[PDB]
C-alpha cells in the first residue's frame, strides 16, 4: 500500500504552509518481517481511508483524502503522516470540528495492528482553520489573578493544595481542613476522586466548604479559590453538581472552578464543563494518563500531546507535572509542555505552533512537592506564572496547613529573589520549618541545614 | 506504610462472602530497588486514602475505607487489592455508581508513580450491591434476533460489514454501498471515524441510507440492521444525531443502532448514548484500546477488563477482536472476554463472578476477516452467537458485497455443519468465489484448493 | 423492570425468588408526615415492601417535601436494624407531566444511595397512558407500579 498512502518526496514546509493538512509525528517500529514504509503506509490507510485490501467500492474521490506519510527514519524509528483536514468530523449543530475525531483517526485502530510492533504520537501540527474551529479555552490563569487583585498580565504565583486524605474526611472534617490552608494559601481543589461518597455527601459538605472560605476571606483580607470536582458519567450529573455548587457558592461563585477527570473521563466530560458552564475556570486533572504518558510507553501519545490537545479542547489549566522535582514520572524537559499551552507561539519537539490569540492553559505542578522542592522546580521553569497545588507539602507540615501554604509562598519569593534558601530560611520561619517538616528532603537538597540554621538542643 | 496499606492474613473468600470490597488483581513491577510489599502498599494508598506522607488531618476512620493489599506474588509480579465500596462515587441524582470514579481510583494516579516501573489489571470482582447500583446492559442481542425474525434464544449468526472506504464516500456512493451488501446481509455499521464529514454530511446521507434499507427489505423480505455512529464531544450533537437519525428511519427506528467510540470518547459518551436513549441497542466501538490491551503492554488494563467494563456501562454489543484469526493483536485465549460479557456465571482470570440476571453484552467480531477464515474462528469459541462485520471480506469479494455476505454466513452453515471447507466450497458458489478474493489466505489455510476446486 | 430486579435487591434468587410481603399504609388519608413516617418504619421491621394508598401525594396536611424525607430515615433505620433491604413505591401521579417529574426527581435525590429501591406508582386508568409512559420513558430505571383504580366501572363482572 506504499504507492497509495506513502509520498516521501512531499516536503513538511509546503504542507505547513499550505494549511489544508494536520501532520502528526510518530514513534514506530515494525513487527518481525515487515517493512518499514509499508508498515507506515498501512497505518495511513488503516487511520484514515482504507484497510487491509482492496474493496470494489473505492473511488477515484477518497483518494484526494487518503492520508499519507511523508517522512519515515527507519534508523531513528520515525515515521510522520499528513492529514487532509476533511478528514475529521464536524458537529451538525454548529460546524466545530471535535477532538474525538482526531483521537479515532490518528491514534485508534492503529494501536492495535498485528504488523505493529508500537506506534506513539509525539507531536501534531494544526493549522489556522482547523484551530479556528476548535473551541479553545475561555478562563485562564489572567481572570485567577484578577480575582487575587494581582496583575492580569505576570500575576505570578499561586499558593494551593488538596485536601488531605484523598478519601475518608466527613462534611465537617472536611471543611476544617480547607479553612486551615487558606488562612495562608490561595487554591483548594478536590483530591481527584472527591465527589459523592456515601460518608461525605456533596450537598452536606460543600455549604461548609463555602463558609470556611468565606470565614478566611473575611479574616485574611484576601480572595479565595476552590475547584471542585464534578466528574460524573452521567452528563445531567455533572450539571446537577455545577448547578448546587454555583447556587451555593452565591456572591462569591466566579471563584469556583470546576475538576475534571478529562484522561478517564474522556473529551465528553471536558466538553460539558467548557461548553455547559464557559464563565467557570475548567481545571482538567490526567489521572490514568501514565498508562500511556510514562517514558517507558511506546504507544498512545505523551504527555505533551495530551496537554497540547486540552488547550485545544478548552481546558483553563491542566497538570503537566513535577518534572522530574518531585514524585511522578517527569524530567526537566518537560518544561516545554508548560511553553506550549501558555505561549501563542512556541515550537515542539517536531512542530512549530502559532496559537494566533488563543488563550493559555495554565500549567498546573502537583505531586510530591513542597517548600523545599520549589526553589529547583522554578529555576528550571523560567517563572511563576502557575497554580501550585501541594497536598503533603502542605497538611505535612509540622506547625500548620496555614504555615505550609506559607512556606510555599516563601519559596517562591525566595527564588524570585534569586537569594540562598538556607539564608532564606534565617528570616522566614515557616519556609526554615519545612526543613524540619521533610527533613529527608532536605539532607539531600541543603546539606548541612540543622547547623547552618541553629536546630539542635 | 505496609502495615496500614496491606493485610497479607485477609483471605480472598472471606473478602468475597462479605460482599463489602470491590477486589482488583493487577501485574506490577517496582522501580529499581523498591521492595515489591513496600511498592504494593503504596499504590494502595495512592489509589484510596493517602499520599506519600504524614498529614496531620488523618482521623481513624479515614482507616475504615483504606485500600489494602490482601495478597502478593513477588516471583510472577503479581498483587491484589480490596476496595472498600463506599470509596466509590454515587450520582446525587439517582445514587448509581459511576465507571469514572473506579477508573480513577483504581488504575488512575497509580500510572504515573516515580517508584512504579510498570501496572496493570488483569481482572476485578463486583460484588452484588455494587451491581445492583450499575446501570447494565438496557438491550442485547436477542432483541435483534426478534427482529430477524429469528430465536430469541440461540438465534445465532448475524452477518455483518463496515462501510469501506472508511472514510471519503460521498452521499449517494455510500448509501449506494449499504444497499449492495444489505442484499445478502443483516447488519451494517458505520466505520468508526464516520460522522459528518463535509463531503458527506449526515443530513444528505443518512435518508439515503435509509433508502437503501428500505429497498433491501422490500426485495429480500428480511429485515436489516443498522448501526450509526453519533459519538461527539458535545454531549447535546450526540443527541441530535440521535433525534435525527430516529426520526428518519420512522417506523424502521428500532432497528437503528447507535455506535459509540467509548474508549477514546470515554464514559461520558457511553452513558449519553445509555441513558438518553436505553431502547437503542447500544454499539460500543473500542478504537485505541491497544495502547493498553496489546499483549506488549503492561500498563492500564487488558482488553477483558476494558470488555467487563463496557457490560457494566450499559453497552448492547462490543467489539472482543478476532482472537488471532484476523489482523489485530489477539489470541485463542481471548474467547474467555466472550464468555464473561455474554454468561450469567463465568470465572475470569483471577476473579469468578457471578451477573444475577444482568443482560449479556454480544460478543461483536471485526477486523481482517473472512469467509475463509471464520471456520477456525468458530472453532475456537465454540458457537456463533456472535455479530460478525467485515469490511474486507464483504467489498473485497470479486463478484459483490451481497455474493461476499452470502460466502459469510455459509462459512458459519459449514462449520456448524461440521464440513470440510474444501468440499463445502464445491456446493456453494460465494463461499468458493471467496478463495480467489483472498488468494493469499487462501494459500495458507487450504492448500491445493486450486487443483480441487478447478 | 420486573419482580427479578426487586428479589436482587432483596438477596432472594432473581429466578423463582417467590413471596414478597408488603402493605398500603393505612389510614389511606389523613397522616400527617411523622405519624405516616412512624407507620411505615413499623412495618418495615417485618416487611419487604411498602407503597402509597393510590390517592396519597401532596395533600396540606402532609407535603411530599415533609413526608419523604422521614420515610427514608425509616426505611434506613428498618435496613439497620433488621439487616434486610426494603421498598418503597411513591405515587406519583399527577395531571401535569412537569409535576410527576418534580416529584420523580425528588424522590430519587432524597433516597440517594438507596435510590433504586424507589418504585413509582401511577393511577394509570383514571390517570391514563400519558401518565404511565411518562414514568416508563423518563424513569425507566425506576420499576414502575400501575395502580387500576376506577376500573371496575368497566372490568366488573357485571359491565357489558
Ligand atoms: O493525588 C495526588 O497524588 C495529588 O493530589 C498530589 O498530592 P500531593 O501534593 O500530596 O503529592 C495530585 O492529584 C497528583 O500529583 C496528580 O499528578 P500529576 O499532577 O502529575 O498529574
Ligand atoms: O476500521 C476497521 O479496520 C474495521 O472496520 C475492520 O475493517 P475490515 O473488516 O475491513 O478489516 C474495524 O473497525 C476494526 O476491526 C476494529 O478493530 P477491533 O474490533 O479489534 O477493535
Ligand atoms: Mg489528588
Ligand atoms: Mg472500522
Ligand atoms: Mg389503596
Amino acid at each position: 500500500q506504499s504507492n497509495r498512502y506513502a509520498d516521501l518526496s512531499l516536503k513538511e514546509e509546503d504542507l505547513i504552509k499550505g494549511g489544508n493538512h494536520i501532520l502528526v509525528a510518530y514513534t514506530m517500529e515494525p513487527a518481525a518481517g515487515v517493512g518499514y514504509l509499508e508498515a507506515a503506509a498501512h497505518i495511513a490507510a488503516e487511520s484514515s481511508t482504507g484497510t487491509n485490501v482492496e474493496v470494489s467500492t473505492t473511488d477515484e474521490f477518497t483518494k484526494g483524502v487518503d492520508a499519507l506519510v511523508y517522512f519515515i527514519d527507519e534508523a531513528k524509528g520515525i515515521m510522520k503522516v499528513a492529514y487532509p483536514n476533511d478528514l475529521f468530523d464536524r458537529n451538525v449543530t454548529d460546524g466545530r470540528v471535535m477532538i474525538v475525531s482526531f483521537l479515532t483517526l490518528c491514534i485508534g485502530n492503529n494501536q492495535g495492528m498485528g504488523d505493529i510492533a508500537n506506534l506513539q504520537m509525539q507531536d501534531f501540527y494544526v493549522p489556522p482553520r482547523m484551530l479556528q474551529l476548535f473551541d479553545g479555552p475561555a478562563k485562564d490563569i489572567s481572570d485567577l489573578w484578577r480575582i487575587l487583585g494581582r496583575p492580569v498580565k505576570d500575576g505570578g504565583y499561586i499558593s494551593g493544595t488538596i485536601i488531605k486524605p484523598k478519601l475518608g474526611l466527613r462534611p465537617e472534617p472536611f471543611a476544617k481542613a480547607a479553612y486551615q490552608f487558606w488562612l495562608g494559601g490561595d487554591f483548594i481543589k478536590n483530591d481527584e476522586p472527591q465527589g459523592n461518597q456515601v460518608f461525605c455527601p456533596i450537598k452536606k459538605v460543600l455549604p461548609l466548604v463555602y463558609d470556611s472560605l468565606k470565614r478566611a476571606q473575611d479574616e485574611t483580607g484576601q480572595a479565595k479559590l476552590f475547584s471542585m470536582n464534578i466528574t460524573a458519567d452521567d452528563h445531567y450529573e455533572m450539571c446537577a453538581r455545577a448547578d448546587f455548587a454555583l447556587e451555593t457558592f452565591g456572591p462569591d461563585a466566579d471563584k469556583v472552578a470546576f475538576l475534571v477527570d478529562g484522561f478517564v473521563g474522556g473529551p465528553g466530560m471536558v466538553t460539558t464543563a467548557r461548553r455547559q458552564y464557559p464563565s467557570q475556570y475548567l481545571h482538567y486533572h490526567r489521572a490514568g494518563h501514565g498508562m500511556v504518558t510514562s517514558p517507558s510507553s511506546k504507544r498512545g501519545y505523551t504527555a505533551f500531546v495530551l496537554a497540547k490537545m486540552s488547550r485545544l479542547q478548552g481546558a483553563s489549566g491542566i497538570h503537566v507535572g513535577t518534572m522530574g522535582y518531585g514524585k511522578m514520572e517527569g524530567g526537566k524537559d518537560d518544561r516545554i509542555i508548560a511553553y506550549m499551552i501558555e505561549r501563542d507561539s512556541c515550537t515542539g519537539p517536531f512542530y512549530h505552533q502559532e496559537w494566533y490569540g488563543m488563550k493559555p492553559t495554565t500549567p498546573i505542578i502537583s505531586g510530591g512537592m513542597n517548600a523545599l522542592r520549589l526553589p529547583g522546580f522554578f529555576e528550571n521553569l523560567g517563572h511563576g506564572n502557575v497554580i501550585n497545588t501541594a497536598g503533603g507539602g502542605s497538611y505535612g507540615h509540622i506547625d500548620s496547613p496555614a504555615a505550609g501554604a506559607v512556606s510555599l509562598r516563601q519559596a517562591y519569593e525566595c527564588w524570585k529573589a534569586g537569594a540562598d534558601p538556607i539564608e532564606w530560611a534565617k528570616e522566614h520561619k515557616e519556609f526554615a520549618r519545612a526543613f524540619e517538616s521533610f527533613p529527608k528532603d532536605a539532607d539531600k537538597l541543603f546539606p548541612g541545614w540543622r547547623e547552618k540554621l541553629g536546630v539542635h538542643k
